[PDB]
């Protein structure tokens, strides 16, 4: 019986293998039908000999549906050519180089090949069931013979050396695609994908986003590390909750004005002065403005879903339209040009701040933010610090790093209690303020 | 005029004060009436000199109620027993140790006198109309005075020598309270104060929290840094939302289970190894279990609103329960006994993620998680990297810290790409891998 036959395996391995209601692709188990039949079965992480040790044990299970062989290293895939009642396999982070015995899975709809060296995909043209298939992390350049897997939904191909995409023209029902770190330029091939849902496109040399003005499905897209400047196109896809544009060349952020769902946005290293167009996106609960051109940040006062906010490398100097913030929890603004911080001390929820590299004298206003678990302030020109700031539950560090649960100094020119006592931490600097204050 | 008058006032001090909508207790300017008369006025951060300079010029303005002298380390406020219509002063940050000046303004409703050094406040007896009272950051013992302002809904006497808070009793309309850094051990007083929402008593001696009983409409409750075993008494407060019971004594949350509003959970370092009883908290969204002896962690999975989930520092083997947490986007697993992260594939918010100090060798299931910001993988058995370890918005560093914006290693026995390698950066990685694929 086919329980039987996992006794033999179990055997011939040296392991355990358990029942479960749905096969993962971590799964070092089975699953059975209610006739006790086997229609699953997980070997995840067993050795590289997996496949040849119990492939008859595997041709011998008639009902075998979905197998896999995941992170096993496995080089030889051959003898699974048998295995023709397959509708799900899992091979991924293996060591394969030749797909070719996988033509002869005609049942398959779930193909998983992340992370082997896979060059020529021809093998996969004849599987037009297929409706998920992952082929990221190989070596893959050409991918005409995809064009014919019509029923595909979910297909992943980030991190090979693909530059020609036109093969994905007319793979219409795909609502999953994932193309980063690739070598594409081209994208007007993907004009006609119209329910995509997901898009990312990361580490490309993408410049012409024209063609991802249809793709109106999108709520998800990342375009980061490209040399994008012009994100007009960008103004239709109203559906946007989340959107990645660092390392880009963008100056003009107005076609984003429109983009009311958008509830996380990066734009880290780009060229932005003007933020002005963020005014009116009130869903907005993660914003990353990290490493541009910001002076005035007016427009961000009204913005109060915001939760985390990255400021750090630019040139502000007036944080007072952050005070309105209520729900901000985590702020950094490293590296600016600010000398007063007394207006952050209204921001009742916050508990991270980052203040490091700036022009600060006095950080006695942050003594009223008893919410704070950590903050930052290596190289401001602090000299004294109020009694107060033994006040917070942190330990505090002299160190040139943040640290969350700490209170962090480095390079501050420290006088009243001097470094040599900050340096030896909360209990020290408690006692200095005690030996001077009971001999008042 | 009124104008005139602080003409006068700003060359008197040689200063700009500017017209403001609302004063703040930092605030360097003026509220006008309809009338075109002063009704506040904030000189924050002038010097010790400032009141005894321009009480005069204040003298004048009959229609003045908002003073704010914060921050000025002022030594006597003995002027401003002349004003007499003042129903708003604020006073922190300065070093006043005599407050008997203030007896004579009975109009008080708010006072601030947070940051001083002030240990008798007897004279605040007459105060009857405040409201809000501010006393955080000083030298109170004796807190008798306070038994007769019976208006008080806002107090504040944290950082202070108190150990008899029995004059609190009287005091029915409090809706707000801190007495957090205190010397108190007995809260029988406070069982009387029943419109309290919120209250704070951290780092204290309170081993019995059975007074706390009977404060039905308490939502935010801070308890940590204190030698409390029992937690039975909280039961009742069902109107709960935040809880911070860090660094206790306690073991059985089993009280916990019925308070179902609960959003924020704090119990760091107790003595917790069963959380069973978190199982029906399903509205908790930041959970803060580090430092106890947790391992088994099946009653996570079902709390599907957390965000943010801390569990440093236990006996955690099997990180599968966490697979369903959709909404999850920091995770902080450090010093366990992990050695497989397979599970943490479909973590699809995830962007926070620190590992360290754990028996991991294969990183690669964290490949496609596209939003990860900033992970930390210090001292695990990692020998080989994933090709994808450079496919991330995140930079590479080999320094003994975790940083959000990087991948961070340290103390890995790594070979594939050796540490000297990964300490040049993301690019050196990267070229590294791309010499093996074109010579292969």
């Amino acid at each position: 019986s086919d329980l039987d036959v996992i006794r033999q395996i179990e055997q011939e391995l040296g392991m355990q293998l358990e029942p479960v209601d749905k096969l993962k692709w971590y799964s070092k188990g089975y699953k059975l039908d209610k006739d006790q039949r086997v229609t699953a079965i997980g070997l995840y992480d067993c050795g590289s000999d997996t496949l040849d040790r119990i492939i008859q044990p595997l041709e011998s299970l008639k009902s075998l549906s979905e197998l896999s062989l995941s992170s096993n290293q496995i080089t030889d895939i051959s003898p699974l050519a048998s295995l023709n009642s397959l509708s799900m396999l899992w091979l991924d982070r293996n060591q394969i180089t030749d797909i070719a015995p996988l033509a002869s899975l005609n049942s398959l709809s779930m193909l998983w090949l992340f992370g082997n060296k896979i060059s020529d995909i021809a093998p996969l043209e004849s599987l037009k069931s297929l409706t998920e298939l992952q082929l990221s992390s190989n070596q893959i350049t050409d991918i005409a013979p995809l064009a014919s897997l019509k029923s595909l939904t979910e297909l992943s191909l980030s991190g090979n050396n693909i530059s020609d995409i036109a093969p994905l023209e007319s793979l219409k029902s795909l609502t999953e695609l994932s193309l980063s770190s690739n070598q594409i330029t081209d994208i007007a091939p993907l004009a006609s994908l119209k329910s995509l849902t997901e898009l990312s496109l990361s580490s490309n040399q993408i410049s012409d986003i024209a063609p991802l003005e249809s793709l109106k499905s999108l709520t998800e897209l990342q375009l980061s590390r490209n040399q994008i400047s012009d994100i007009a196109p960008l103004e239709s896809l109203k559906s946007l909750t989340e959107l990645q544009l660092s390392s880009n060349q963008i100056t003009d952020i107005a076609p984003l004005a429109s983009l009311k769902s958008l509830t996380e946005l990066q734009l880290s290293r780009n060229q932005i002065s003007d933020i002005a167009p963020l005014e009116s996106l009130n869903s907005l609960s993660k914003l990353w403005l990290n490493g541009n051109q910001i002076t005035d940040i007016a427009p961000l006062a009204s913005l109060n879903s915001l939760t985390e906010l990255e400021l750090s490398s630019n040139q502000i100097t007036d944080i007072a339209p952050l005070a309105s913030l209520k729900s901000l929890s985590t702020l950094w603004l490293s590296s600016n040009q600010i000398s007063d911080i007394a207006p952050l001390a209204s921001l009742e929820s916050l508990s991270e701040l980052s203040l490091s590299s700036n022009q600060i004298s006095d950080i006695s206003p942050l003594a009223s933010l008893n919410s704070l678990t950590g903050f930052d302030v290596r190289r401001n020109p602090i000299k004294r610090l109020p009694e107060t700031i033994t006040g917070f539950d942190m330990e505090i560090l002299w160190n040139d790093f943040s640290s969350s649960g700490f209170i962090t100094f480095f390079d501050n020119p420290l006088e009243s209690p001097p470094p040599e006592i900050v340096k030896q931490g909360k209990e020290a600097v408690r006692q200095y303020f005690q030996s001077i204050e009971e001999a008042r």
